[PDB]
């Protein structure tokens, strides 16, 4: 029951960084942009359910700096930032703390679920957390409901509310806002279902709103099949947005419907190497130029779902713009170092155009440009395989970044590309159970 359920875990984590970016305005020099070394602890408290209907979950985590260069920028993600809300963010520095991400009772009931409270989204919406070590949190409640037909599949969906939300490097909840941080979005809210035909064909769609600024939609089409006794795992799916302010004052984003579409497949090759191929299309005409799937536009106040993520430093998310993505990782348990991975993996983008139309446009701004961007990344891993700390893990991540163009960063009407970039990530995760 209630108690004889619950479970206690946690973790500690280990993040150093080193990151350098082009500075096309003096010279060329590759200015220190991240130098950081930062701890993460978290505990995570889920209870089980009393009379399998009343449930709490209590989790904290806390973050401590141990070195910073100067010239770090700031906020780094992994410590808090200075400004304990989204809206005052100032970019003036990071610090230590404790947060309190998940506090909230949940319910079950037959088929239906709920929680309320500071919540992650957990079922078939299109909100969803950032993700550092720990998530970002929501202030507000989710319920949705499970229908298992046997054979003929299985239906999901799912409803969330939310007035308020802190991202895993803000110590305090702020509320939405428009585009000029001051015009208020009462809520977000979103709708979802997921249909399982069981024969490994998924189905996956939400629709969700910013009050009075934005409509938001998402769909997904999975499929695997064996080849050569191995799946062969593909998808489609498409992000879409569209804003109700259209006068062309600072609110107005976009000028009709934005959106991204994306094409996955995966393959396990000799059971030893994970191959992928993936590619993404965006149209993100208007004033922004660049395609959010988040429904409030400043940054760190709000996220959404996006299937999507190459780790190689840019979004690749500019109108018209085209992506490549090829990557491998290798399993060395052959060469006898099981736990003991390496991998390297590589974009090309190509036909990034800027903003449509600029109210102050600067001096690189170019309504008819395209441009190109293109990454590589080398990754090694080890997880220890079995003892005291088995499941510890040990990462290096190694990115190497260039714009193919001359435009400083964030100019030009292309306000989410900046330069060329060298970035160095080692990580150390360490989870344990209390009970
Ligand atoms: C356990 O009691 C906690 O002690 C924390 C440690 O003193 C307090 O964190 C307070 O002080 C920390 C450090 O100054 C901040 O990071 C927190 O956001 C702030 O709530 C916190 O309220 C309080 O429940
Ligand atoms: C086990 C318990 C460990 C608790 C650690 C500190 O928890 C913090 O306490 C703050 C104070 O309660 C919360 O601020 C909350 O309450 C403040 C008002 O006092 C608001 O300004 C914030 O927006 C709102 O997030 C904050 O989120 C939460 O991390
Ligand atoms: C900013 O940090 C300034 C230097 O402060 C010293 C950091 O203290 C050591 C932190 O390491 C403790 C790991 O648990
Ligand atoms: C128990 O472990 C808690 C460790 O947390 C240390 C708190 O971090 C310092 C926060 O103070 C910084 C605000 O000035
Ligand atoms: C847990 C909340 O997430 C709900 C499902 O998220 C989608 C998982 O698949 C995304 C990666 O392909
Ligand atoms: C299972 O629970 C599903 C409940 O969903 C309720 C739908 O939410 C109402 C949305 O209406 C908002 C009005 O704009
Ligand atoms: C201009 C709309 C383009 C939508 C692209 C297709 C996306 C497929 O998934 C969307 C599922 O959403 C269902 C719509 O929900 C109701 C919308 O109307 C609500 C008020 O306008
Ligand atoms: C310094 C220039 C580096 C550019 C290298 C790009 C690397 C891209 O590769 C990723 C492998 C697939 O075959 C194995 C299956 O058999
Ligand atoms: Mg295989
Ligand atoms: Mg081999
Ligand atoms: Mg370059």
């Amino acid at each position: 029951g209630f108690i004889d359920d619950s479970t206690l875990t946690g973790g500690i984590y280990y993040w150093q960084r080193e990151r350098d970016r082009k500075d096309v305005t003096d010279g060329d020099k590759y200015k220190t942009n991240l130098s950081h070394s930062t701890w993460n602890a978290n505990l995570d408290f889920q209870s089980g359910y009393a009379a399998d209907m009343f449930g709490l979950d209590i989790a904290a985590f806390t973050a401590i700096e141990m070195a910073e260069n100067g010239d770090s920028s700031h906020p780094n993600e992994i410590a808090f930032s200075k400004s304990n809300k989204a809206y005052d963010e100032d970019w003036s520095g990071d610090k230590s703390g404790i947060s309190l991400y998940k506090a909230a009772a949940k319910f079950k009931y037959g088929p239906v679920w709920a929680r309320a409270g500071y919540i992650q989204p957990t079922g078939q919406t299109l909100l969803a957390p950032h993700w550092s070590f720990m998530p970002g949190t929501y202030q507000g409640a989710e319920a949705g409901a499970n229908f298992d037909y046997g054979d003929a599949g299985a239906l999901s969906f799912s409803y969330m509310w939310t007035n308020e939300y802190k991202a895993p490097w803000h110590l305090e909840m702020d509320e939405f806002y428009q585009n000029d941080k001051t015009t208020k979005v009462d809520y977000l809210h979103s709708f979802g279902a997921k249909y399982d035909f069981k024969n490994n064909f998924v189905l996956e769609a939400a629709f969700g709103q910013a009050e009075g600024y934005i409509d938001q939609y998402f769909a997904k089409a999975s499929y695997k099949f064996d080849i050569a006794g191995s799946p062969l795992t593909t998808s489609y799916q498409f992000y879409g947005t569209r804003d109700k302010v259209d006068d062309r004052s600072v609110n107005d984003l976009y000028d009709g419907t934005a959106w991204l579409q994306a094409l996955t497949f995966g393959y396990r090759a000799a059971d030893v190497v994970d191959l992928r191929l993936e590619g993404t299309w965006v149209k993100a005409d208007g004033q922004q130029g660049y395609f959010l799937q988040r429904m409030t536009p400043t940054y760190a106040s709000s996220n959404g779902r996006l299937d999507i993520w190459w780790d190689n430093r840019s979004d690749f998310n500019a109108n018209g713009e085209k992506a490549v993505f090829f990557g491998a990782m290798y399993d060395l348990k052959n060469w006898n170092l099981p736990g003991f991975a390496i991998g390297a993996s590589y974009v090309y983008a190509w036909d990034a155009k800027p903003a449509t139309w600029q109210s102050n446009p600067d001096a690189y701004y170019d309504k008819n440009r395209t441009i190109e961007e293109s990454a590589y990344s080398l990754d090694a891993v080890y997880t220890i395989q079995d003892g005291r700390a088995k499941g510890t893990m040990f990462k290096l991540h190694f990115t190497e970044y260039d714009n193919h163009s001359d435009i400083p960063s964030w100019g030009g009407g292309y306000g989410n590309i900046f330069q060329d970039e060298r970035d160095v990530k080692f990580m150390v995760i360490a989870p344990f159970t209390i009970f």
